[PDB]
């Protein structure tokens, strides 16, 4: 068992440490729009709900969650912008996610070119 | 168990809780004009009951309620032109509906030109 | 339980909702000629039991029911036009009928050309 | 097969009813001034037949129905007033007629002011 | 087939369920007042029957049954109030009806202000 | 367009064909009724035409027949009892009628006790 | 989109599809009745024409159709019992009806005791 | 509100439309034979005013209608055969009634065996 | 959440999407006969309004409107064969239905065994 | 394949199996609702039906049963309150739902404030 | 890098192979259901829409398939039982299913407790 | 630490590293597939919606974007290939796929032997 | 080849066998916790599919591995606490774990703040 | 520099060249493991995938690998026992591995009691 | 202290100077060979992230490291040979590695026949 | 043996006492980096764990170590310059070390270009 065989054993943790540990920041960005979109899909179910009940959309979101739906997930800036008799928009989007995620529903949950690093969008597209 | 078998599984539901979910403000849109349909159809009925009783048509709303029609239905705008003596024109219509229902006694329950954005007809045609 | 089998059923209701509701105020129309007839088919029957009384005819109407003709039926514009000793001319119709009908001895009850919607005839044909 | 198109057949029945059947009362009240006025008639004929065998006129209705006269009809009140060698007064009328019938030979049978709801005449005009 | 899908499906079958469903309690009151109508009708004729052969109208119903007249109708009230040689007067009317029928031979089968609700009439108007 | 809709117009149709539908066969009676008076009505005017020929009354019905009467009409049973040189009596009825009917000179037509359902009467009362 | 939200919409679809389907069987039922009643309504119609020409009614069901009346409809017993100068009597029947429905001049068309099941009655109530 | 309810209700309104229709073209030849009925009976009645008046009885259609009665009625082919001093002979029938009707003095208003697709009869029977 | 897991929803959403997406094009066909009877079932209404007026039928479609009848429904091909003062013939279908309609007085509104598909019948069964 | 590589994949199924798992217990409480609903609309029409055959309204469920109608359904406290001649009431309400529906002829099936928690409602509203 | 952070991966990839990678024979089982009801959901549709042409129900497969019915699905026996004029019973199961489904008029499509490992039953409960 | 103990754990990442990767291509192709069915299941439903509005179907893809649908999918090719008044024929497919598949109303959403590697196909089976 | 040499090799084998060896126990809690989050995960699936056969939820284990759930991992301590016919509670954790984890309907599988080393939670939150 | 300082020096090299050179053969074992349950994963994905297409499963392995799978590993004895239409069964082990592994639906991939010294088992547990 | 055994001490040394030393050009290969898959490991993640947002793969280098990957690792010739919207082909390889390695979706990263020291293969296998 | 043996051998233990003596101070120097390149590879590994639970990363030592990570190395510098929700950045050096090296989610574990003998970097590159 020599110095050099031992040395070599430590370059190559040296280099096996570096390449084979993954990205991960990038890799929790897309489950974090996973939970953005979840959150929105179920938004969009509790919304049909209450338009069941009163035969309208609701505006605050404590509504929503008395029917059923969940808390605010962490790390997750969910908001109403409005809602009409016949219609809704809920914009929603994680703080370290992709982008944000608006929920209209002629256009269902899909997702739009503002960065979650700036700030939320006043209407949806 | 890798992480590029998580990681498509994550882009497969981002894909088909886009596609999936259907166009929920077109489904209502006709369901609306059905309940327009219906409280037209029944009002067709009672001014007949009406015309039994009284040999007129009405006027008010309120005597038609009274013979046994229901209260004007949620996010509908019913509003009797008017009742002469041997006719009548009822202009109705849901707010996120399609287009605005007449309701005469020559030509029944039929829809207009006019949209439900737009303001109310006058007259029926 | 499908969406589209919803919507079709929401399609076919449309359909049947316009072709099977018949046209009312046609409808309405004979039915009140068929009152118009029996009112004059009546007053020609109290007309010729005045005759048996008075031996002559009755100018005003006042007479006719003395004897035990009914009151002018609703939406009804009963009016004598003349009566000599041995002869008479009465002028009925209804609001939303189609004509005017008169009712002289020697034609009987008969139908006009005059229209319900243009003035009443000053003599019958 | 609507239930509106059921709705107005329903309607108009209610119409035809009321205005086609006739006025019965008064139809038979003339019928029954006619059993009145053959009765007197039939009355004028025995007491002639009379007047060949007596040489007078009978007080008492038993001797005109020995000869061949029927009996009283049904409802009617015949009352012979007086009858002298030469002259008679017989006086009769129905229960739902119009007026009491006299009947003397130089006027014969006719008709009297006084009504059959009132008390019979106690001599004819 | 999401959820969404089906929850929106759930959603329009409870909004059907409720606007296409017909007032039936009224449909029936005026397909009541129809047998009502309809059995005074008969009644006024074997009436006439009865005046043909005893020459005067019955106040008891069993012998206009036993002319040929069918039984009382279900759930209604037939009551002949009086009847004289020659006049009637017949009150009917269904329980869960509109109003009480008169039946007399001037005026013919009518129908009088008070309801089916309220006691019966005492005499025809 | 519902199938309760449907269900209860064709429960109201079920009521409307038992009570609108009239008694036929007692209609038919009184017409009936009328035939075998007319007809009698009629024999006893060729028996006096008889009596201008030759100062008699007939047995036989082909001796009425052939001065001018009609035939015996459907379903009636005429038949001349007797018919000395000053007299007559002659029994007819219909087989769905209401009674038998004599004819004799004193009393002219008229009805007796006897039912068309038992047999001829032997000779007129 | 998960396992556990298809597994319940799975389970919702196999609710619906039991609850939502109506009793299929119970309502052909009163429609077969409809067919049954209206056609007995028709031959109670052409019975009255062939007694305006022949004087009589009809045993079999040739003499009917010739004057008019339809053939026998599908799966339907149509029977006349017996048919004298002055009255009939008809049966007749659905295979998957409720009852048996008579046919007299009397009564009018009217439903029997006797079910469809069990054999046909040999005269009618 | 399923597809198997709303196609249920589809195949009972097809059953309905048919069995529920009445014969229409059968219904109008009584109707018809009623016109030329009473078109004959109106034609004797100013036969015998023509025989006051003249002595005779008219050929020519032309001194019937001067007298007082009406023009040929809509669809009737009325024609006098011929007409004697002492007799006439009126043959008259419908387009689409069932027979021509005759109309002699000795024999009235009555119908031959001729069927009004058939030719005229030269003499009436 | 594992990718067999979201492979075995994909395949069970291929199977339900195949399954439960029932027959558009046959469930419109017996919309589209309800369509073609309803206004055969109307034109015969209109045909005996006209006959009421002119005392004949029409040949021409205006002649129908013009009294009320309805334009000719979309995909319609409504076409009167034939018109005499005492009958009818209307053959109508829909290009996307089963069979062509008929529509006489005597046999009332049925359907014929020509296809939509071939051309249109010349004359009515 | 790192450690750090299968405890973020760990640490990503633990958020995934939080967010994607939809409210199970929210979305049976309207499916349940459609089975309160269709069993009430389907109990409306058996109530329809036993006043086609007994002129009046059940109290007692097993008479609605022996007409067609299924047993009541799993979890489900159906309960009819009072049944006239001319009226009827029949609360019903699944277990796990949201409110108690309320079942009468002229409102039709609605829903009333009344939880499923609390105790069943005496009468409707 | 160690050897033993190697074998420990390895032995929680052993570990979450297990325990993620859900039961696929259950899941499918239920899917398979889904297929036998949509498919007996289907043939009922078809079977009154045979009953609307031919005026009975069909015992081959054939009939409904000419309809418009899709063929047989993959692994699914279907086999109709029976097919009176008035009735019918369709059993059907898939071979990895859980049990039979029956399809009658009365009962709709339900769910039998025969199995699909044991053998189809004969007729329907 | 050995170069040994090194050595086969980088043997050991090199067979992880190719054994727990997944098969990529094929797991998309499948999800593709599902994107393809969806989008032909929503242009079915949206084809329904321009039957309601115009009754017909649409040829050009504008008219079904302008009454709620979506654009076409990213790597899509949708294509009507033809649409007549009471059919349509609706091919699409994704390039990275498996087969291409067709829509029309009888057979439903459908998949097509035609491979996407091969031409469109011409018109859908 | 010195001894110092040698001794150095010696004192950083020391080195690498204590920092390069990873924390073993705390890696396999959170691989722990994925057993038993896929364990209810699965155990949420079958208890909605009892619910389908037997409309409720198990309150025994033995039910739900009878339909396709697996036995109780190794060292987890399953355990099933309430469940009524319309919810469910079940908690369940790992000996060598983090916390205990509930699973209900509405919050679905999430984990508590009770430790495995404390005793099991009565119910869940 | 001695030669009692080389000599243990060769004495300590000969005690770490023993003692540091790890299990080799064991260590290998649980990564053919991993191999042999990694094959069988992805075989259940690609035998999903055939039930997708076929509705079935594979016999043969050609019909996996053309679909997408790859081909048998280095020193593996892959197997499918059977394939029914609605399950399977695949034994597949190393050679150098420590158990044959199973693949079933029901149960998923799983470890037998069998050694891979021994023989292959015949069929899954 | 004798030169011999100083002078054998010496000979010893070159003996373990020469044996004792490892191969470090084949040690170094299998490490680059790990770098490679690392990075061409990482590569597949990052054209998977690429799929998800522009829903196709990159020919550039720039778009893969712009979403996360890291740059180029030192003496490695990465190059993306090919990139449709649902393929790509990835071939890398270090300078003093064994061959260089494919990386596909469908085969995933896997090593070529091709040596380091000879060109880049064009396309992968 | 002489003394210039002697001698010489004293003369050549001075060579290779000062030639085989290795660099001791630059061997330590790797060793030391292995182990600070271990101990932030394991603070890396108790970062996510801590994500897992609280849903952020830690600022704080003491909250990584009652997880489960060591304590500092002797000798070792550990310091996180800061923590978001959604990232952070931990640099580590050893005192006799080369370089200080970072740690953060998106680069992983590597080493910045200033030295250990320089002053702490400030936040990592």
């Amino acid at each position: 068992f020599t110095l050099i065989e031992l040395l070599i054993v430590i370059a190559i943790i040296a280099i096996l440490a570096a390449v084979l540990i993954p990205n991960l920041l990038a890799a929790r960005k897309r489950a974090n729009d996973t939970v953005v979109t979840a959150y929105l899909n179920d938004a969009v179910k509790f919304q049909e709900m209450y338009q069941i009940d009163n035969n309208s959309y609701t505006s605050n979101q404590a509504a929503l969650i008395s029917l059923g739906l969940k808390s605010t997930p962490a790390n997750v800036t969910f908001s109403i912008v409005s809602a009409s008799a016949n219609s809704y928009c809920m914009i929603a989007g994680h703080s370290g996610g992709t982008v944000w995620f608006a929920a209209t529903p002629d256009k269902g949950v899909y997702k739009t070119n503002t960065a979650v690093t700036s700030s939320q969008p006043e209407s949806c597209p």
